[PDB]
């Protein structure tokens, strides 16, 4: 119970982002970038780089630090303290399409318009947007 | 062996800054920044303002997130890993002098001005610097 490092990433392609449903105990359903948990020893942008592949198969490059976000679950089964840290990343292939790699924490990704998001967005996400926070200029 | 999370605080006073020289197995001798370890549900603030009063008794207000950075410390007795939040603040009455409140973890602190900084730096601040980081902008 302390707070763990998470990475995610921000794939700007056009004027649009990835996103897609989690399947998680944790936000269920909701609209959330890719990412997932920093490893012993590895930078963020290692770490942005491989999630990515592992659930999207995409292969990204330019990552850049966005900003680091503070994200308690109160209500959650256990406990949960995350500290996200945001990384834009653009394709190395821009014809490059993503797949669901892992069914079981995703229903599955697509792009989305900046200003055509979906809802609802993962709550950290939600706040994250709600303070102004732009990946297109930050 | 998971990454860790830590909060440092940039004391702006003036054109300074407050640093002091690590008593530690990492960094030992060099100059670092207030800070600590995040607890589980604190949030940056609160654990900034935590830790500069346990470590320096100085009373902190106006913190605002600067940036994070991720430093892996293979050449420690045990490899370590934080990822680090950096804070930004000013002191509520800025006469007010430091206090070496755990002198097993500092040899003591200081103000230090932002052009002539002292060397050498714990190795991550120094590296932040090199960026180009200035706290007193960013
Ligand atoms: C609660 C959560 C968003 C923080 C960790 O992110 P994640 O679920 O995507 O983690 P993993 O991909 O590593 O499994
Ligand atoms: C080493 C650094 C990047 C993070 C740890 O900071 P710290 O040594 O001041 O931690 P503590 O205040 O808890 O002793
Ligand atoms: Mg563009
Ligand atoms: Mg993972
Ligand atoms: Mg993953
Ligand atoms: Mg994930
Ligand atoms: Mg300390
Ligand atoms: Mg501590
Ligand atoms: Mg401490």
């Amino acid at each position: 119970a302390i707070p763990r490092v998470a990475v995610v990433v921000f794939i700007l392609n056009g004027n649009s982002i990835l996103l897609g449903r989690r399947r998680s105990s944790i936000g269920n359903s909701t609209f959330a970038l890719p990412g997932g948990h920093l490893e012993f020893g590895e930078s963020f942008e290692e770490c942005a780089a491989r999630e990515v592949m592992e659930e999207t198969g995409l292969k990204i490059e330019k990552m850049k630090l966005l900003t680091v976000t503070n994200n308690v679950f109160k209500e959650a089964p256990t406990p949960s303290h995350y500290v996200s840290v945001s990384i834009r990343a653009v394709l190395v292939d821009p014809s490059q399409e993503p797949k669901n790699m892992e069914p079981e924490k995703c229903e599955g990704w697509d792009w989305y318009d900046w200003e055509n998001l979906p809802k609802p967005l993962f709550w950290p996400l939600e706040k994250l947007f709600g303070s102004g926070f732009n990946p297109f200029t930050h």
